[PDB]
């Protein structure tokens, strides 16, 4: 965009004033954000910078969210003391920092190195977000003066609508508070105890659905107002191959929230749920992890085409314990079947944010990732999500009885907190297939850069099962430790 050029220019300017160990601003370049790599100040003397620094990554990621959240975005110069303008510098690795910020904030800003008085500095260019970006502490604030204060979704959106890109699902409609069904509102309340203390009006407005004139946005209308049509429906089969045993189609006068619930409800029943025994300790386990299902559901309900008529077609196969979710629309010109687990930009950012506001979905990648994890963790195969001729996007979850050996293999992970960890899940999975694993394979697996790969591998190298690490190094590759191999030999 033309904004970027303006921003890069401003930075060049600030840097050109370099003299006497510090830099200065001017009315034109007053908004540039001067930041100093945190965790290096000792008072009298400042420590040398390293290529990696998680503490600094945290603070910086939080700052990027301020920026991206304020309209027009802005630029940051890491390595310049705030207010004074004294050059400090930073040796943070670009790729590391980019990937690091992206992992905790959900955005990968353009960062470029620069050299002032011989010192190195990072120029970070962050663009305006199409939806609020919550920081590491789940806060939503934007740049004001040189500092940045917090803002509610209500204000954030009216401003986004006004001076920002076009979010179709955020546009104003003719729907008013009187169009919101009490049933839908009731649902929102039983799903988030926070709203409990406020009225229907201040609720819808709190989540950014309700205008200031009293109008609902397109995402607000779609969620709390009947869309006089089926949004999603279920068809229970006996076996992948036809012969419909039964179908549950929600009434068109229901809002998406109502329709979503109606499907979830009936789905909870179809998901039979059988009993597994471990050391005579018997526990009820559904054919497919509840989370995995609801995750797949909300996912379609949020990234659906919504402009198409045909409802999200969700079918359940009895004898195979598998659930298929076909959604109208296809991967946007950019995303591919092998570039989804990394994608973060939703079709309808406005709609996505509204679901977040209601507390019905996680940041984003967390969703699909927790889904994958939940599958792998029970020894099932990862949920496959490919594009079907239509356009259509179907997600397939194949479940059934859990595989005991795998359960215990995971049950024996240490630290305990690493059991439900997505990284060790992917890593262990790649090794369930391949004999050896390389940093490249781990990468293509997580569908992420080489940084995430190194990270996952490391965490797995430090994980322990039966007093031995998960993976072990040999030659120039990595491979499952005999500890696990012995547990997995008892499969089939
Ligand atoms: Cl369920
Ligand atoms: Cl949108
Ligand atoms: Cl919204
Ligand atoms: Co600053």
């Amino acid at each position: 965009e033309g904004r970027r050029e303006q921003l890069i220019a401003q930075v060049e300017s600030i840097l050109a004033s370099a003299a006497d160990g510090r830099v200065q601003k001017t009315k034109e370049t007053q908004s540039v954000d001067f930041k100093e790599e945190a965790g290096r100040r000792n008072g009298p003397q400042i420590e040398p910078g390293k290529p990696e620094n998680p503490e600094a990554a945290d603070k910086l990621a939080d700052e990027v969210a301020c920026m991206a959240n304020t309209p027009g975005g802005g630029a940051l110069i890491v390595g310049i003391e705030d207010k004074t303008g004294r050059i400090i510098g930073t040796e943070l690795d670009i790729d590391w920092l980019r990937q690091g910020i992206f992992t905790r904030i959900d955005v990968a800003p353009d960062v470029v190195a620069k050299r002032v008085l011989g010192q190195r500095v990072l120029a970070i260019y962050v663009a305006a977000a199409a939806e609020p970006i919550e920081d590491t502490s789940d806060r939503l604030r934007w740049r004001v003066g040189d500092s940045c204060r917090p803002v509610d979704r209500a204000e954030w959106w009216e401003y986004q609508r006004a001076q920002s890109g076009f979010d179709p699902m955020a546009q104003v409609t003719t729907a008013t508070l009187g169009d919101a069904r009490p049933a839908a509102l009731a649902l929102a309340r039983k799903w988030d105890p926070a709203f409990a203390e406020l009225t229907d009006e201040e609720l819808l407005r709190g989540i950014g659905a309700l205008d200031a004139e009293g109008f609902l946005s397109q995402a607000g209308k779609l969620l709390f107002t009947s869309l006089d049509r089926t949004a999603i429906e279920l068809s229970i089969f006996d076996v992948h191959g036809g012969q419909v045993l039964n179908r549950v189609v929600p009434e068109p006068e229901k809002s998406c929230l109502e329709q979503l619930d109606y499907l979830e409800q009936a789905l909870n029943v179809v998901n039979k749920n059988n009993t597994v025994v471990e050391g005579f300790v018997h526990k009820p386990v559904p054919e497919i992890p509840r989370l995995a299902v609801r995750e797949a559901m909300l996912n379609a309900m949020i990234h659906r085409d919504w402009n198409r008529s045909e409802p999200i077609d969700v079918r359940w196969i009895e004898l195979d314990s598998t659930l298929i979710v076909r959604s109208p629309g296809g991967f946007p010109a950019a995303i591919t079947s092998e570039n989804v687990l990394s994608n973060r930009a939703a079709r309808y950012p406005a709609l996505a944010d509204l679901y977040r506001a209601l507390g019905l979905v996680d940041k984003q990648g967390v969703g699909v990732d927790r889904m994958y994890q939940a599958m792998i963790a029970l020894g099932h195969r990862p949920p496959t999500i490919e594009e079907i001729a239509g356009p259509f996007v179907e997600t397939t979850l194949v479940g059934g009885r859990p595989v005991l050996p795998v359960l215990e293999l995971v049950s024996s992970i240490v630290p305990e907190a690493r059991q439900d960890d997505y990284r060790i899940a992917i890593v262990l999975y790649l090794l369930f297939q391949r004999p050896f694993i390389t940093i490249d394979v781990v990468a293509r697996g997580l569908q992420s850069g080489k940084e995430a790969a190194r990270n996952a591998l490391e965490a797995a190298r430090q994980t322990t099962v039966a007093g031995a690490p998960l993976i072990i190094a040999h030659d120039g590759v990595w491979l499952l430790g005999n500890a696990c191999r012995e547990i997995l030999r008892k499969v089939e």
